[PDB]
């Protein structure tokens, strides 16, 4: 029969001066990214890059934590003092939401 069962996953990238690769939106500071949502969801993914090849990220998920910090609603200013911080390594906890959701029928 049916059965939807979401899985929150991590996701590792070497950041750089020059750009990680993938952006945020939905910050309180920015954009909803989602009309009704107050969180924060990828915006962009750099192709043939890190966040790309890595293969846990995709547009629109949202994240729950970063480095080891709740920031479901946090501002979206907030969340980047975590992401534009001078750190080789960033875990972003994403959460995976099965979709398989079809409306018409």
């Amino acid at each position: 029969g049916s059965s939807g069962s979401s899985g929150r996953h991590v996701a590792c990238l070497a950041r750089s001066e020059r750009g990680l690769g993938f952006s945020i939106a939905g910050g309180k500071g920015s954009t909803p990214y989602r009309a009704g949502d107050a969180g924060i969801f990828v915006s962009r993914i750099a192709e043939g890059g890190a966040a790309h090849r890595a293969g846990t990220l995709q547009v629109g998920d949202r994240v729950l934590s970063i480095n080891g910090v709740d920031v479901t609603e946090a501002r979206h200013d907030h969340a980047v003092s975590l992401l534009t911080a001078a750190s080789p390594t960033i875990a972003l906890l994403l959460e995976r939401e099965a979709g398989s959701g079809p409306s018409s029928g």
